[PDB]
Parts: structure tokens; sequence; C-alpha cells
């Protein structure tokens, strides 16, 4: 397909840097606190939105990301603290879904986690998830699919860790976008799927790991975006 | 001038929307704006839906469609103050996440990285509002409010908040989200909210029975408050 815009959204500029120094024809527009890179990606026209930390950031980051670009589909990249046993620091995590791990208004009937007027939990993508898969496959890398959770805190070990495998011992990772953009994208009606990489187990030694290990995260999330572009638009 | 107008459920933004007159709604992105003249001011109110991520898309699409001067957030909160009772008034002096922590690189506890520790409500939307509730004789308390995607009902969720923010008078979901926006598109902004429970725990149940009543006062509020804005 010569007419599809990816969308593709990270937090941190060292998390889009890989993929912004890549944009041929690049441009950067400047709205509302966030940077968003025009171009393509061997050809393949991209958005790649750099979003700001957080929930707040990442939902305003995508409503202005649809709103002035109109993506056929939208990527959360970045890095994320694995929760899956087998999981090591530059695996890959995909996304079957996103929920909140601090939502809570379960004292009027929502299930955990579930905000009014959503859905409990908000479902990837299934082409993008297969597509996400093929990539892993062809650049034999480890990775883990399954549901990711978000929320506003750093998880580094202690109750907080504990509270979310307790709430949630499916979850295969922790982050803060993800959930966000999902929310959005689902208000939006627009498919996503969220591919983020390994940086630290969520555990006390988290600060210490993701310091060590964000960039290569960066890098092979990165990856996985580049080799993910060019899959969904032309097999 | 046009004011801005946000509230989370229908409950708490139905009043105004019948006094609403020449009313237009806009149906995007899963959330309603009602637009047209409040007692012969142009207001734009949006029904955002409640926690932080609905706020701050709904509070997105207002300012880009709709450029307000100003923004309004309103509806219930939980009381913190001890001079609070149901149907009372808080006015935001500031707005801050009571759930978000980044501390393990530095940040103020509730500070999120790219953003102030707090977001400071606006001086002379907190001036107006002060002489509404003093022309209204109403009993009010003004300064911070914290937000968080939790209903506060007492327990470890009362005392976090407590801990980490003795001085905060309410807490509610949507109020930070909003002041986020507005600070990154320099937009002035001041919480308005009527107390529905006081987050303890009974608050589920103090709730259900004021939030019709906190619904009212706001909306009275907001009411009063848009009308000494746009004409003294
Ligand atoms: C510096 S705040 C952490 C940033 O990296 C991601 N992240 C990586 N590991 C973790 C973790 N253990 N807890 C929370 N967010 C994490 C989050 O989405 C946010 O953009
Ligand atoms: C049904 S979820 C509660 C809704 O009312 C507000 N609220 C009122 N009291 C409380 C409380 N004690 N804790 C959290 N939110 C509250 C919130 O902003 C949200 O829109």
């Amino acid at each position: 397909e010569f007419s599809m815009k990816i969308g593709i959204i990270g937090a941190m500029e060292e998390e889009v840097t890989l993929l912004r120094d890549k944009i041929e024809n690049r441009q950067t527009i400047s709205l509302g606190g966030c940077e968003i890179y025009t171009g393509q990606l061997n050809g393949t026209e991209v958005a790649l939105l750099k979003s700001g930390i957080g929930k707040v950031a990442a939902a305003l980051g995508a409503t202005l990301l649809l709103e002035h670009c109109k993506p056929d589909v939208i990527i959360n990249t970045g890095s994320a603290g694995g929760l899956a046993p087998t999981l090591k620091v530059g695996d890959i995590v995909v996304s079957d879904e996103a929920r909140y791990h601090d939502a809570d208004v379960t004292a009027f009937g929502y299930e955990y986690g579930q905000l009014p007027g959503c859905p409990a939990g908000f479902k990837a993508d299934d082409k993008l998830i297969a597509a996400a898969e093929a990539c892993i496959a062809e650049l034999n890398l480890n990775a883990v699919r399954g549901l990711i959770v978000s929320g506003d805190a750093f998880i580094n070990g202690s109750v907080g860790l504990a509270k979310i495998r307790h709430n949630f011992p499916q979850a295969i990772a922790v982050e803060m976008e993800a959930t966000a953009i999902a929310h959005v994208c689902h208000n939006f009606n627009v498919p996503f799927v969220v591919v983020r990489a390994i940086s630290n187990v969520a555990d006390q030694q988290s600060h210490l790991s993701f310091d060590e290990f964000l960039a290569v995260a960066a890098k092979q999330s990165s990856l996985m975006v580049e080799s993910l572009v060019q899959k969904l638009a032309h097999g």
C-alpha cells in the first residue's frame, strides 16, 4: 500500500531518537509541548511522536497525533519493566491488550483497573500483533505476548510491584503510557499495538537496571518498529 | 470571551447543558461538547468522562476545537479539609497528581518528568470565584486539590494521600489532567467543585446520597463565576 501512514509513539528522546534519525524527508511539528516528526521510513510514510512521560502526556500527545496527522494505525514503543519470568533485558514484549494497574473504581462495581465508560481492558489489533510476531521470528528475538499494564509510577519492587502481580497475575510487563495510548485509540477507533523492549524487571534494582539498559532496549524496540513498519506496508 | 467548562459525569454537566442557549453539540473522540451562551456568555461545555486520560483527551479536543480563553473544571470531590461539609465548595489554588511517582529519578513526589511539580490555578479566576462565594454566602476552602485514577474511600488510599499531601483540601480524578493539558497550551484554569463525600470509608454511600446536591451547588457556582468573569 502506497497511501498508508503509520503512527509511532515513544515517550523519551532516548526511545525515539534512533527512529527519528532514519526518517527520510523529515520535518518537525511542535504542538502543545510535544514533537512529531513526519517523513518516511524506507519509503513508508510515518508520523513519530515524542509524547513525554506518563498517562496524561501520552493521551494529550496521542490525541494531537490523531487529530493533526490521522495515522491509520499506532505503534507504541520504548522500554518496559519485565514481569513474565522468561523475560530478560533486551527482550521484546507485544501487547495482546492494555489495562491500567492503578485505576480503581471497584467501589462502584467496575472491575479493578477499569474506568467508567471504558472496557476493562483495551485490545491491541490482531493484524498488528500477527505482523509484530512475524518480525520477531524473522529477527530471531526472544519475546512474550500478553497483557501490558500502565500506571503513573515507576515500579521498583516493594509493595508497588507486589500489588501489581497480585491484581494482574497474567501481566507480562509494566510501564507508563501504553494504556493511555490504547484508551485514546479506542475512542477514535484506531488500531494499536505496543512493541517495547525490557530494560529492567520492575524490582528494587529497576532504577539501576533502567539506567544501564535503556539504550539496548531502545535499540531492540527500534529495530522491531523499523521491521514492523516495513512488514505492515509491503508484506 | 469564551469560557470553557469541563465536568466528568452527565449528572455534573446536565444542569448547565439545560441552560445553554443557541446550543449546538460536538461529538468527537467519545466526548460531547455543548456550545452556546450561558446567561449571555459564550461557553463550551465538555462532558469528559471519568479519569485522567479521558479528561486529558477531552480537554485537548475542547481547546483545539473551541479555543476557550479559560477553563473551569467542575463536578463533585472528596473533602479532605476539616471544615468541609457535603455541598460545600473547594477552589483550586493548585492541582497535583497524588498517584504519580518518579521519585526514583529525583522528581518531586506527584511530579511527572517534563512538568512542574504542581499546576497553579489562575489568580484572577480564583479571585472571581472567591467573590461569588462571598456574594452567595457559601462555605468554601481554597487550596491544593489532588487527582488520581482511584476513588478514595479511607484505608491505605486515604493514608497515602495524607502522607504525601497533608495540605490537600480535596481529592478527585480529573482536575490535574485538565491543569496539565492547560499548562501545555498556556490556558488559565481553576477548579471549582462541590463536596459529595469526605473520602473516608463511607465515601461511596455519601457520594450516592449527595452527588445531586454537589452537582447543583457546583453548577450554581459555575453559573455565577461565568457571569462575574464576563460582566463584573
Ligand atoms: C523514567 S519513567 C519510566 C519510563 O520508561 C517506561 N518504564 C520502563 N520500566 C518501567 C518500570 N519498571 N516502571 C514504570 N515505567 C517503566 C515508562 O513507560 C516511562 O516512559
Ligand atoms: C465514580 S468515580 C468519582 C468521580 O467523582 C469525583 N470524586 C468525588 N469524590 C471522590 C473521591 N472520594 N475519590 C475520588 N474521586 C472522587 C472524581 O473526579 C470522578 O469524576
